[PDB]
This record gives structure tokens, C-alpha cells and sequence, in this order.
């Protein structure tokens, strides 16, 4: 197994995957690493199993159909994995915890949003469709772009949104376009 957390790239108290060489801090894995279960298989492994069981699940899909999907166990898992792929980027630090807004010439967003809030909402089964989760994720970056205006710090929202969108297209097998 790896000697660093797959998500944050630090050592510490790591739980090791049985079916692949990845390791995780308890609360870095999503969902949080399960109490018992021997063997244990990480989220990467669980996603790969879905694909192997149904190879056609990789054929291209329309985003509008994906978003309307109910949050059954397989879609729950895909959203968890997509959230995890965002936390894997170190620039997710800026979007993880609850933001506050006091900048001359800007007003805060009407509906603040942050990664840990989305994480709690997924854990508590608050989303009934994929659209709920995607809307909140995109709201994080939209709020940031609007608040920071012409400051160069706006680029951090563009960068992390690009990680989100690439991973959304990969995990949910969105049909490739020009
Ligand atoms: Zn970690
Ligand atoms: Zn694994
Ligand atoms: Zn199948």
C-alpha cells in the first residue's frame, strides 16, 4: 500500500485498501472509512466494479438525463467519488470550509456554499437527484467568481471548477463533444 493519503498526500493514521494500493485518512475517504469490513475496498475500487459489471455504462450520456437521475446507491456513490476527486486537488482548501464575505465593492452571495456542506448533505442523504448535488457544486464556483470580480483570485474558482467538470464528464460518461 501507499504510505501517504490518496486525497491530501500526507502521512498519518492511514486505512489501506485491500483490492488496490491506495491509502486514506479516515475522513479524507468519502464515505468516511467504514468501522469493520475485512476485506475493505476503497471508493476507487467500488467505482471500477460498477464499470466492470456493466461495460455499457461507459457509453456516452446526455448531461440532462444524468442530472435527472434519482440518487439510488450507484448514483450516490458516483457523486461521493466526484466530490472526493475535487478534495484531491490542493486548491480545494479555499472552498472546503464556510466562507465569509467582507470586501470593499462586493456583496456576499445570497446562498453561500462550500465543500464540507456538500459532504454533509451527501452523508445525510439530502439530495434526491444528481441535479441537487451538481447544482450545489457549481454554486460554489459561481459564488466565488461573482464575489471576487476582477481580482486575480477569481482564477482559483475557474481552476477548481475545471477539475470538477472534467471529473463529472468522466465519472458519469458524458458524451464527448467539440
Ligand atoms: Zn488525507
Ligand atoms: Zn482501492
Ligand atoms: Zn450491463
Amino acid at each position: 500500500n501507499s504510505n501517504i493519503c490518496e486525497v491530501c498526500n500526507k502521512w498519518g493514521r492511514l486505512f489501506c485498501c485491500d483490492t488496490c494500493p491506495r491509502s486514506f485518512h479516515e475522513h479524507c475517504h468519502i464515505p468516511s472509512v467504514e468501522a469493520n469490513k475485512n476485506p475493505w475496498s476503497c471508493i476507487f475500487c467500488r467505482i471500477k466494479t460498477i464499470q466492470e459489471r456493466c461495460p455499457e455504462s461507459q457509453s456516452g450520456h446526455q448531461e440532462s438525463e444524468v442530472l435527472m437521475r434519482q440518487m439510488l446507491p450507484e448514483e450516490q456513490l458516483k457523486c461521493e467519488f466526484l466530490l472526493l476527486k475535487v478534495y484531491c486537488d490542493s486548491k480545494s482548501c479555499f472552498f472546503a470550509s464556510e466562507p465569509y464575505y467582507n470586501r470593499e465593492g462586493s456583496q456576499g452571495p445570497q446562498k453561500p456554499m462550500w465543500l464540507n456542506k456538500v459532504k454533509t448533505s451527501l452523508n445525510e442523504q439530502m439530495y434526491t437527484r444528481v441535479e441537487g448535488f451538481v447544482q450545489d457544486m457549481r454554486l460554489i464556483f459561481h459564488n466565488h467568481k461573482e464575489f471576487y470580480r476582477e481580482d486575480k483570485f477569481t482564477r482559483l474558482g475557474i481552476q477548481v471548477q475545471d477539475i470538477f467538470e472534467k471529473n463529472f464528464r468522466n465519472i458519469f460518461a458524458i458524451q464527448e463533444t467539440s
